[PDB]
């Protein structure tokens, strides 16, 4: 496939299907979908079930379970490591079990890799509408190129050629961040290794959408954004 879509699962039945779904019926149809489902609960998995009938979708569940377990690492990152691992696309792109993907997401990202040799990570803008009807609607932009893209870009709002992985790991020694100091904000880590060596080119255009309408006690003090801004800002790359 051209494209690998890395979704990341974990007790969220009510949401997951839209998610799926949103997934599946995209314009640009050559993808793999893994669902790296973190052993969820009976309910989530009754709702995943009927889509592992779509040949495009790599269901993989983990054996985890109680607090040490969740808490040892900052486990959607450590899944999806796992999920890079089996790739075999040449663009990769994250989703998540409570984000929607716009139906021409796919390939407006691919279209404008294809078209741009020398852009290796884009993102969109992101759109979520909070419900109470609609009571408010925000909008994450996407206007300029930016070396720094930690807390300003969400997770489910990029892609990447496959290649940006491999300076990553071969400076940091992994994909994404498995440290659970981590844990509220992998993403942005993750795009705070990126940044080390690549700009995020954005693509003007809402194609992802949020609806919103003991594990803590256990984990470390969590590192913040700011941290993750103001040492991209001393890197001084751009
Ligand atoms: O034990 C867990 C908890 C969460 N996640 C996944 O981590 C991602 C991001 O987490 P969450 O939605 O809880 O965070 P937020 O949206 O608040 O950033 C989601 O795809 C979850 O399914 C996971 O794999 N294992
Ligand atoms: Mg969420
Ligand atoms: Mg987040």
């Amino acid at each position: 496939p051209k494209v690998s879509v890395i979704m990341t699962s974990y007790n969220k039945s009510d949401y997951v299907a839209k998610s799926i779904s949103s997934i599946l019926s995209q314009t640009f149809s050559d993808f793999e979908l893994f669902i790296m489902d973190d052993n969820s609960n009976e309910e989530t998995l009754n709702v995943i079930r009927p889509f592992l009938n779509d040949n495009r979708v790599r269901f993989y569940q983990s054996d985890i379970s109680g607090v040490k377990e969740r808490t040892e690492k900052t486990r959607y990152a450590a899944l999806i490591n796992q999920a890079i691992e089996m790739a075999e696309g040449e663009y990769i792109t994250y989703a998540t079990d409570d984000n929607i993907y716009m139906p021409d997401r796919l390939l407006k990202m691919v279209r404008e890799l294809d078209t741009h040799p020398e852009k290796a990570v884009i993102y969109s803008a992101s759109k979520t509408y909070h419900l109470n009807d609609i009571v408010k609607e925000t909008v994450r932009p996407a206007a300029q190129v930016t070396w720094n893209a930690p807390c300003a870009i969400d997770h489910c709002s990029v892609m990447h050629r496959y290649s940006v992985l491999e300076k990553v790991k071969e400076k940091f020694g992994s994909y994404w961040d498995e440290s659970p100091a981590f844990y509220r904000i992998g993403d942005a880590r993750f795009f705070w290794r990126v940044n080390h060596f690549y700009p995020f080119y954005p693509l003007d255009e809402e194609l992802d959408l949020n609806y919103i309408t003991e594990f803590v006690r256990n984990l470390p003090p969590q590192r913040n954004c700011r941290e993750l801004r103001e040492s991209l800002k001393k890197l001084g790359m751009g």
